[PDB]
């Protein structure tokens, strides 16, 4: 789950400082549920650090990182005051899967009883059964039940069979990954290559942060196959490197990062960073706009609560630099090039999973309205199962907060093979979907740390609307509609705040459903997505059977569930479907239903009155009371909203 | 909502023979609405039946028809022994979608406290509020909250301001429909016009049955405009049967006159005339609307799927040469292949039929296939083009949203195809072409054979669209042999009825059940979930298997009942992963799988078939499960609560 390594090269740090840095990185990567963490570093208490680089020491522990930190400072014969001019430390937090949680099964995994090679690993090796046999036949005995130990044992096998006494650490890892199958991100450390690090990935994210008070030789590292050919400080040697599986563990130290790509072998040798391959392409040193405050709870007791209540801000962040209300223009920079190509295409296909799919349903109508193109919205897993027909004049959008969901990513590659124009709507710089799409939009909602999608849904929503507004900016007959929608976006942050000020009314509703085992959420049109997304939130966070029902489908069967006992929530807004929803309401009440109504500004039982906005934006306001409802219900029932129950 | 009126002209019927005929005609229509019922006949206890036509009697009550039949009998005022040589009685069962199903809101409505004009209405008047404020000013008091009372209070307003002392009943009705907006199918009765019935329609079904041992004067009633009427030649004996459906008339005769929009039929002096036709024979046997030896229509229709599947393929599938021919589409297939997209539009189970066949349609046509819920399709003003081919799946052929979607697509120049189970329905008439699935009448409220016959019908279309591809010949043979073997496999599934019933005894007490599937069985878990909702009232929900890991799986614990559909097709490995996830969450799921397929100790093994046909076999256990659960919970499978069959209005 979480990888972190800290390499100080001619930046003196005490053993304490190094360990504090490693512990701190794991906390950035530590999400609720992890149950195994460890650190690897140079042992020995020789005042001169150059003699302690032949004893790798491991401290691994089951439980939360807090427990690891206590074990660190709780070491008998370990002096934390030794200063290292050069040192590499690696760290890992995990959610034990393959084996049972235990100190042995925690990372790093070692190559022998003297820790000649150690590795931290994110992912799974498919052929790990076969590899363990090949090494055992060569005498290597295993101590863990994890697939990671095979990696540590295999790199020593390559070392034990090297042709020359100076075969590079890179060459060894190159030979290792060539024998691995599956997905992995790896960081290696060895006594035979003191101060050096090797990081490589295949289908699992791995990035490198860099920091130095000196000028760096380049901002675009060229690839070396098997002058400024590598990255290094120019004035002096001092530099710091940060390997990590997520930017959250690097951003507090530096915002200059390199995102590795599949089969890259990045190595730090003599403090200089190079990137090797076997196959002028290069890897860019880029600046992240992320900042530490964005991954902290602040004054909120949970990340779910923070991300719900900060949606006024995240919606604004989504629009910053992209909307101009002075002259009613929208400019998504990532699409200003392909914008005219897109309009020459004949169909829009939105492909996503879960809540990201709900964002497509939530904006499908306005996309049809403003683009006038057919809009198909697909669940990624079903899209793949059916081998859906795709053509060269299709424009395919891929909605993904993480930018890594397997089905959404495989759908992307499916559509690229067939020649379709691909567009990524993501919330994670460097992610796979953001790279492999022809173009894309970063929704810029800030990191989503909570288990459930809250601000990501609303920012995706706003992003797709902004795209719809770009697609009709040349239509005279639509100028008024664009103006109306855009003045809605202008007012939206304050309308969200207005909804959040009704939190007390949502708590009251939560206590009325406290003991209920089901609830039906009914909507149609613009609020079909709203009732589907609310039902998912209440399933995922509250663990009760909430179900979204298309209002127009009631009389076709589902209405049989309505009686005096079945809780019902109906979304009834003042748009063109208003009279129809009034009909559905009369149908529910006719069958002894006592429903709660989320209705528009100044429209049977309790009513949650949200403010009135443009019809194609109401979904953003109407889903928030459902977000809060799931939150408050879970809190009432003693659940930790930040502790996932999916796994 | 059902309509039924009995007009016996010069055929002596006692007051019990007519009342037992009105109720008998409502039971034939009860599945269209069973929230209330009523009847309208002549009162008075005078031997000379001529001195009784001036006294109307209304008997309306809340509940099914069996609640009305008991209200009609055991009365202390109605003498059921008066011989009527000429009499007219109107009846009606109501689907109270709004308000209470009270007797005051049921039909026949009335125009005053003396009942001068009573009307039975099927449909909605889109301007009854405007008609209610006009009549309230002229001196008319309203009692019910329905829109039908504005039709009764209005036919009397045209009678209170006529021009001649003897204006025909047609004239009065013709003036009413001119002030009525929306759809309606009416059958009037007045004391001023004894024995005369008027039957007009507009966007709603309405036919007139005729029985007479004497020769009928003609077989093509000429539509008139404000040697003309249908009647027996020599004698006067004739019995008419107004009704909004053919099942309530077939029992008495198979000679009906299907009216058209704005045709103002009228029976005067026992002569049927149309104002502003073709007397034809019905092609339906009474056995087709009889439960037989089954205790419910739903059970019969499930166990008869081996037959209805055969009927859907009869005369259309030849297994010796592997050819498929649907007459309704023999010519259009040429132009359909030149089109660029298929759109399937339907509601409920009919929508599931499209989900169930979407993949194979994409496979064999190579065209994009979009499946749309009719109500949402209309809400979004979905883009449609001239080179779209739009299919409309409707068992009844009258579902409002599906029908409006049709007219939407026709307005945009699309090619429209109807997949119905009702000849003469609106959807079958107004589409460019179509197919009659020919599954027989479906009486149970929950669709069973209609689903599997639609499924089979869409596959047959797919087989036609690829009959000229060399590369797909083997695939076509694989599918068609699957169809050949399908009836017997359905019998093999049905033989597990008892095993399904035992499972039901383990679930009837639960509040919720999750049904999971993917690929070809996404539709299966959606349709099964809908059925369990509809007749059992359990909170059953279908969950796409591939979406479990994205949130819903958090709802699974050792207590949540789970049904999974794991079949030996290309999603088997994926479905095995979903099964592992469910168990990891402590779920103890029931698995529907193939015979040749573990932790699962609660399995339902269906026979293995072609992947794109397996949905037919996998859904049947869920049909049976829903049936058995509803029995265990003391519910009626034929008359589920809060709804009826065929949604023909808003
Ligand atoms: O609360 C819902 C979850 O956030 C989940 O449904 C999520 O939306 C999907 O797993 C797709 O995630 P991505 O947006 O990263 O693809
Ligand atoms: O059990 C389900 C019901 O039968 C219902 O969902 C029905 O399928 C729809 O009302 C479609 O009706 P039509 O097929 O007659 O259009």
């Amino acid at each position: 789950c979480g990888i972190f390594a800290y390499l100080n090269y001619h930046v003196p740090r005490t053993r304490r400082e190094i360990l504090e840095t490693l512990i701190k990185g794991l906390q950035r990567l530590e999400y609720r549920g992890y149950d195994s963490a460890g650190v690897g570093f140079d042992g020995g208490n020789d005042k001169d650090w150059e003699a302690n680089a032949c004893k790798i020491q491991l401290i691994k522990k089951k439980g939360k990182v807090k427990a690891l930190d206590e074990e660190v400072h709780k070491q008998q014969d370990m002096d934390l005051d030794i200063e290292f001019d050069v040192h590499l430390g690696i760290a890992h937090t995990r959610w034990a899967t393959h084996g049972e949680p235990s100190p042995v099964n925690s990372h790093p995994q070692r190559s022998d009883k003297n820790n000649e090679f150690i590795v931290i690993h994110n992912g799974i090796i498919t052929n790990y059964k076969d590899l363990k046999k090949f090494l055992e036949s060569k005498g290597y005995d295993f101590e863990s039940e994890t697939d990671t130990e095979t990696i540590a044992k295999l790199v020593k096998y390559m070392y034990d069979n090297r042709e020359s006494q100076d075969t590079s650490f890179t060459t060894l890892v190159e030979r290792v990954i060539q024998q691995l199958e599956g997905a992995f991100a790896l960081v290696f450390k060895s006594v035979h290559f003191p101060g050096q690090a090797v990081g490589t990935r295949r289908g699992s994210p791995l990035l490198i942060g860099v920091r130095s008070e000196h000028k760096l030789s380049t901002d675009h590292i060229p690839i070396l196959y098997r002058s400024t050919t590598c990255l290094f400080p120019v004035e002096e040697k001092a530099v710091e490197y940060y390997f990590a599986s997520d930017a959250s563990a690097v951003i507090e130290h530096t915002n200059r990062v390199i995102f590795l790509e599949d089969d890259d072998v990045a190595a730090v040798v003599d403090g200089r960073l190079s990137i090797h391959r076997i196959k002028h392409p290069g890897r860019a040193v880029q600046t992240l706009q992320m900042e530490l405050q964005q991954i902290m709870k602040g004054n909120f007791s949970s990340f779910m609560q923070k991300e719900i209540f900060e949606q006024p801000e995240s919606v604004v962040n989504t629009m910053r630099g992209r909307v101009n209300f002075d002259d009613y223009t929208v400019n998504l920079g990532g699409l200003k090039d392909h914008i005219k190509e897109i309009q020459r295409c004949r169909r829009l296909i939105l492909i996503a999973c879960g809540t990201s799919y709900h964002a497509g349903v939530a904006t499908r109508q306005v996309l049809e309205e403003l683009t006038e193109l057919p809009v198909m919205v697909e669940l990624a897993s079903d899209f793949l199962d059916r081998n859906t027909p795709v053509f060269r004049d299709d424009v395919c959008f891929f909605l993904s907060q993480s930018g890594e969901t397997a089905d959404t990513l495989m759908g992307l590659r499916y559509c690229k093979e067939r020649g379709a124009l691909t567009v990524g709507i993501t919330n994670t710089v460097g992610s796979s979907i953001s790279r492999e799409t022809d173009c894309g939009v970063h929704i810029n909602a800030g990191p989503e740390i909570g288990v459930a999608s809250t601000k990501a849904y609303t920012s995706q929503f706003v992003s797709l609307v902004m795209f719809a507004l770009m697609m009709c900016d040349d239509r005279i007959s639509m100028q008024e509609r664009r103006k109306e929608i855009m003045l809605g976006l202008k007012r939206l942050p304050d309308l969200i705040k207005e909804v959040l000020s009704m939190d007390d009314e949502i708590q009251k509703l939560a206590t009325e459903l406290y003991h209920q085992k089901s609830v039906l959420i009914m909507g149609r049109g613009y609020h079909y997505a709203t009732c589907l997304e609310g039902a998912l939130k209440i399933k995922e966070i509250t663990y009760m059977h909430s179900e979204g029902i298309l209002a127009g489908e009631l009389k076709h069967g589902p209405l049989a569930l309505v009686d005096k006992l079945m809780p019902v929530i109906m979304i009834i807004m003042r748009d063109h479907t208003y009279a129809k929803c009034q009909n559905a309401l009369q149908q529910v009440v006719a069958r002894q239903g006592r429903p709660v109504v989320i209705c528009d500004k100044e429209d049977t039982k309790r009513t949650i009155k949200v403010p009135h906005s443009v019809d194609c934006l109401q979904g953003i306001l109407s889903v928030i009371p459902l977000q809060l409802l799931a939150f408050h219900l879970a809190v009432l029932r003693g659940y930790d909203v930040d502790f996932p129950r999916n796994l």
